[PDB]
């Protein structure tokens, strides 16, 4: 028998006034979910999430195989040695149901010195032909930047929670350099479903996707109405409730590093369930260079011994055990 997860849902909408009080009243549930399962939704969030299933669903519904091939990351197609991160992320009929479309920083630009310098983790987007898939271009970009103001007032919702200033967190992102990403997920009813994309957990459950710590500070995630993640407690993993119009929210490796595991990152998985369902995942991440000085909230004087950890090499480091551990998505 498996249980269902305290996922507690925070109207976090204090945290984009001027009512400090009320902020940290919000903080302080913040901090409740985080010391508890580590899961909350956001809700009054204020992001029209409304067309974000539809919208996924249809580009990769309508996106053609040459297309997918033009646009795919460097693991299906050699020809794009820059794409390491950002494109068309192709499914495996038979082997591999998920397909996926990963995008970064608009502001990442030729222009910019982090791709004048070729820096490791920053990538200049590709994008499908306009006329092919109108206005998804304009609808992607808008999002990344909606979903990057909620994640900033949620920043700010950690900070006072910890017992920071409300811009320890926040000030690290920022437009110009953010690493942060947005993936939009596919994942189809298929009639047979290939048991070789099925994997079986060892407590014997059918999965999707296996356990795993988030890589980011905190993740911002929509999904579709259909249940299917759980997190792991001391008592087993335990399912979380899906909200499609609420943001599942959770804190990172690099979060519990500089907390000294104050608020720790919760190990999730995917378990499978054949249906049509949408995944929306904004990971915040920080600039290359970020630089947070860990502290122990638990101790009378605050004091960690822990080394700040640059950010992109955490994040560099961090894809790519994941892609070790749990598979090329
Ligand atoms: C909701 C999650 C479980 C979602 N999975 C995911 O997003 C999984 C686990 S957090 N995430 C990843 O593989 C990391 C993608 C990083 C991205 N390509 C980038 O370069 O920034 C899903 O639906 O599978
Ligand atoms: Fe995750």
């Amino acid at each position: 028998s498996v249980s269902k997860a305290n996922v507690p849902k925070i109207d976090v909408s204090p945290l984009f006034g001027d009512d400090q009080a009320a902020k940290m009243r919000v903080a302080q549930q913040i901090d409740a979910a985080s010391r508890d399962t580590g899961f909350f939704y956001a809700v009054n969030h204020g992001i029209n999430v409304q067309r974000l299933s539809q919208k996924t669903k249809e580009f990769h519904m309508s996106i053609t195989p040459e297309e997918k091939w033009d646009l795919a990351i460097r693991a299906y197609n050699k020809e794009h040695q820059d794409q390491v991160r950002a494109g068309y992320y192709l499914s495996i009929p038979g082997k591999k149901a998920v397909e996926s479309f990963c995008y970064l920083n608009p502001n990442f630009t030729p222009d910019h010195p982090r791709i004048q310098a070729k820096t490791p983790t920053h990538e200049v987007n590709v994008w499908p032909d306009e006329t092919k898939h109108p206005g998804f271009q304009d609808f992607a970009e808008q999002y990344y930047w909606d979903v990057f103001g909620l994640s900033s007032a949620l920043l700010k919702g950690y900070a006072l929670a910890l017992g920071k200033e409300e811009n320890f967190f926040a000030r690290h992102f920022k437009p110009d350099d953010t690493l942060a990403s947005v993936v939009l997920i596919r994942y189809p009813y298929l009639d047979p479903y290939p048991e070789a994309a099925i994997k079986t957990a060892a407590d014997g459950t059918k999965l999707s996707f296996e356990w795993h710590e988030d890589v980011s500070l905190i993740t911002v995630l929509y999904q579709s109405n259909v249940q299917n993640l759980q997190v792991e407690t001391a008592a087993g993993y335990q399912d979380i409730e899906a909200d499609d119009t609420g943001y599942l929210i959770n804190c990172g490796s690099y979060m519990a590093h500089l907390t000294n595991n104050y608020y720790k990152a919760p190990i999730a998985r995917v378990k499978w369930v054949n249906a049509e369902r949408q995944s929306l995942p904004f990971f915040v991440n920080l600039g290359y260079d970020s630089v947070i000085d860990p502290f122990d909230p638990r101790e009378p004087n605050g004091k960690s011994d822990r080394e700040p950890l640059s950010y992109g090499d955490y994040l560099q480091n961090g894809l790519v055990s994941l892609i070790n551990k749990n598979g090329q998505t």
